[PDB]
């Protein structure tokens, strides 16, 4: 007789809602009239806890931008804490030694829809 846990229904991913053509075709359209900025997906893990889920998903980045730059512009766009832990994994790494800019990434470590996909979360391991 205290607090009950709703299920959530799925907490559905980017993928799940667009379909893979519609995607190449939102990828290679956008890149049409945006060729310095990378089209990237940004989500929350699906386990995440602690923190909130970002207001959208898709982002362009200006190429030159390097990773570290975008850990600072997410936790500024989640509004979060400087003591709040935050983790933005890549094809499962951790981007927070990375030094290239998000176009050296994005070249070696796009899908193969086009997006640059990563995740967030206040942990590192699963």
């Amino acid at each position: 007789d205290d607090f009950v846990m709703i299920g959530s229904p799925s907490e559905k991913t980017f993928k799940q809602r667009r379909t893979f053509e519609q995607r190449v075709e939102d990828v290679r359209l956008i890149r049409e009239q945006h060729p310095t900025k990378i089209p990237v997906i940004i989500e929350r893990y699906k386990g995440e806890k602690q923190l909130p889920v970002l207001d959208k998903t898709k982002f362009l980045v200006p190429d030159h931008v390097n990773m570290s730059e975008l850990i600072k512009i997410i936790r500024r766009r989640l509004q979060l804490n400087a003591n709040q832990a935050f983790f933005l994994l890549v094809n499962g790494h951790s981007m927070v030694s990375v030094s290239t800019p998000i176009s050296e990434v994005y070249e070696s470590e796009k899908d193969e829809d086009g997006f640059l996909y990563m995740v967030y979360a206040s942990q590192e391991t699963f």
